[PDB]
């Protein structure tokens, strides 16, 4: 049901202060995930493992779509447009470029939309390779349904562009290997960390 | 030894000449995608190879030796993600072979001159993919998407095999023991 | 149970920067090269201080609450929790490593002249030399008769440096949280209205 | 102990292997010539190798590079420049070598004897796991170290920091060791051309 992943994707566009900035990201995340169909459905303990193996790659998904805008940086929540700054400061250079040039420069290039977004974040939500499921066929199951509803939706609003589903679903590798080398670098640590710990030393040491 | 890695390696720079357009992108971009895909390509054919056996992987090797290693982790990867998968579609040898076509032309791989030449290629592969899926499996319509949606294992399983030096801790420890044992009883 | 975790870090980096501020010629050097310090030496100095308190215990580390090695293998990070008790914390036990000696490796640590970034890293080279020129002549002074036990102490940091790096790499402290009180946490918020 | 220690310091997949063999070679023929190194349990010889390869071969090539401003001469007398480095992906590590090890070994002039002790040192490492005896590797290792405490006292009079700051070096060595490791310092840089010109050759004839 295409219109309900697109309604998801709609309504969500001291070191206590990281903690605080982590829940808030993880929570809209969540808040995301349980208006996706069926989602709510599945076993709680399941749901869990779901959000644990692709909390990552729904962020990086999310921040590379919202950047499309902007040239040569990234937006993040609390709005905050990253060059090489926070960026360059945290050492995450080769991962910003990763980022601008196998999700954002794609994303813009073939003007993927918010539905399409949705869909391939539903896909990535779905993972029935995430361990330790109790029904992986369910969630399996699950995902065929939201990208046979991607497929008609790209034939439909984009029937001249035959390769297009295929084209969305070859972006989920790049997805996968910026994710894992965004947790490997502690990414998320250094961008939410870098300017309260900054801030924070720089007022005691006066 | 070394001289498998050499077999292995001349194998899969054979198979690279025999995709169509392969030969025809500037030899630097050739260089560039064999290096940025060798090591899934290879996981990939062991892998649907891997179908044949029983809960192990013939290059064969069962979880005993993985877990003896300290590889077992890894090793479960490689059969619940690919293996098993492999072996509930039945993927085929014409699926395997247009995936691995895919791998190959990777636009995403760094210091390629014309990344869009890349791109188009690989949309060939996938359109002929598509085709494929649909005349031979046609009451299977996610079919295509679900072969694409391996790729995903693939490249995660690809990184986790070269940080945790997959191939050479499965050798372990007693040949490299020998090999310096050998080394110290040289005059 | 997560809260209770994120207060504690917090005092743990004031009582840091308190330290540093203690420590002789660290505030003179510029601001931004005090910041870049401590960044880089975090880490290495909250493990130096935890495996000197955690001389008393058996197998656990004390923090500053016991965390035992079962908690650390049972979170698949029991191998650099075991490097922690082998190779700094019954080290430090052996030689009977007291404060003062604790305080100069730290102090080592915090002027570290590798650092990138720094305006003027021969500037905290120097600062370095004078802690371990103080550091040599209290060990020659206070124990004369182990001619070895400067070079002793200077050797342990080769294993800071080691266990330091492991520890990011292998997000060794969010680890010892458990996999139940985050998977309590996810649960928390998918319950919420 | 000490003039035996500078004694012991003068003295297509398939070629980088063979690369390898002959640099590990050179290793156990220094580790041999160290004194009491034959004498300690066959077993425990091969872990400690096992466990100071690494750090013994960037301590030497570190130590042969103090001539150059630029990059790394590699046994042989091959200048490997810092553009090959970062070509082949380990910039990175390669201007830590340079920074916290070459220059630091020309700022104080490190000579070979002291090279030779800092080797041997690392040699005997009792952190090293599953050692027989690691009481037996530890006093080794106290002997190479009064033994350089002595030579450095003795030729460099004026610089009674001079000890401390050989020892001073283990710590970028350990993290410099550990690096390389991690990105495969030595398959990259003995490989980079070896493999890439083999692959232009086959690609070359249909
Ligand atoms: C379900 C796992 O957590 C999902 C979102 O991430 C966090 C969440 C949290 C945290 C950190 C992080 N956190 C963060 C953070 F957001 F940057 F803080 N990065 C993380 C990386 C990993 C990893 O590489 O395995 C794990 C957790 C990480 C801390 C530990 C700050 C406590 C609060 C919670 C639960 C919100
Ligand atoms: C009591 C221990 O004292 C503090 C030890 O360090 C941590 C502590 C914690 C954390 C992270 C880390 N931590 C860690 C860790 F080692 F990976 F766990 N990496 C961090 C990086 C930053 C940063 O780049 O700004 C900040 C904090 C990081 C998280 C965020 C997991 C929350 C809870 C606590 C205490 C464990
Ligand atoms: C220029 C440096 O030469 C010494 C390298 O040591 C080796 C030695 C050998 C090998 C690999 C390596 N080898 C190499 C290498 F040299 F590129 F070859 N890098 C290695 C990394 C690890 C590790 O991270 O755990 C382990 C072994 C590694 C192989 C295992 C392939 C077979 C036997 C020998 C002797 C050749």
């Amino acid at each position: 049901p295409v219109e309900r992943i697109l309604e998801a994707e709609l309504a969500v566009e001291p070191v206590t202060n990281i903690c605080q900035a982590a829940d808030k990201q993880l929570f809209t995340l969540v808040e995301w995930a349980k208006r996706i169909p069926h989602f709510s459905e599945l076993p709680l303990d399941d749901q869990v493992i779901l959000l644990r193996a692709g909390w990552n790659e729904l962020l990086i998904a999310s921040f590379s779509h919202r950047s499309i805008a902007v040239k040569d940086g990234i937006l993040l929540a609390t709005g905050l447009h990253v060059h090489r700054n926070s960026a360059h400061s945290a050492g995450v250079g080769a991962i910003f470029d990763r980022v601008l040039t196998e999700l954002v420069s794609k994303m813009r290039d073939m003007q993927m939309d918010k539905t399409e977004l949705g869909c391939l974040r539903a896909i990535v939500l779905f993972n029935p390779d995430s361990k330790g499921l109790s029904n992986p066929a369910e969630v399996e199951a699950l995902r065929e349904k939201v990208y046979a509803s991607l497929e008609a939706y790209c034939k439909h609003k984009y029937p001249e562009q035959p390769g297009r589903f295929a084209k969305l679903l070859l972006r989920l590798p790049a997805l996968r290997s910026i994710g894992l080398k965004c947790l490997e670098h502690l990414f998320f640590f250094k961008l939410i960390g870098d300017t309260p710990i900054d801030t924070f030393l720089m007022e005691m040491l006066e």
